[PDB]
RNA sequence: UUUGCUGCUGCUGCUGCUGCU
RNA sequence: UUUGCUGCUGCUGCUGCUGCU
């Protein structure tokens, strides 16, 4: 078991749940991922566009959680790191080498927030 | 001559200029691009981290300029659109289908600004 | 604008490398 | 953390398509 950058578990909806959601309604949430070298950790999280929910999903990873997970993969040569998020058909990615990871985190967290607060 | 999304011309430094810059000093600027289907338009722009300069480079494209350039490429099937920017070893990308382009623009402009205002 | 996955398409991004500039 | 380009590497992102879920 590798250690993930994430502090919340995955919330991927089942196929049945997704169909039921489509018949009765606005996505159920958003997808995000962190990639270090060749390893990618992924989350689907429920998000309902309220403030409480935004605050919850914003705690799904931190500088520290990403750094502890990422450093597992560090070597002589710098590795590529990447955060990806998709909400409503819009994807943001923030990437660079492992030496920039603090800065990637900084931009990822703003991006996640800008995207999730974006009006339809 | 295709029509570009950009309102400023490219400012790529020569190899000699770049060497001279490296011997005497902090990058000379940043790189950005807009991709519609298979066509990508690219800029290198000088940016010195002042407010006046930030304002100048922020005018290098607009919603309208991106839309007029992009619509050249629209068909039956939605196309993939993407804005990419790299400054100080950190790359942001904003992508999606052509139906989301207004929203991509909205997130691209914020991203460009967050990244260029980021402290080293 | 959509749950998760398979295989294909075209175009980016990032990492490392290469040769010129 | 770096001007622009050539060719290679590995991993994403996006578009369209596919078969299951």
């Amino acid at each position: 078991h590798m250690t993930s950058p994430f502090k919340l578990p995955d919330e991927s909806p089942s196929w049945t749940e997704w169909r039921l959601h489509n018949d009765e309604t606005n996505p159920l949430g958003f997808k995000e991922s962190w990639g270090f070298g060749k390893v990618v950790f992924k989350r689907y999280l429920r998000y309902d566009r309220t403030e409480a929910s935004l605050h919850r999903v914003l705690g799904s990873w931190t500088g520290d959680s990403v750094n502890y997970a990422a450093s597992r993969f560090f070597g002589f040569d710098q590795i590529g790191c990447q955060y990806s998020i998709r909400f409503r058909g819009v994807s943001i990615t923030v990437s660079g080498g492992s030496r920039t990871l603090q800065h990637l985190c900084e931009m990822a967290i703003r991006s996640k927030q800008e995207l999730l607060q974006l009006a339809p």
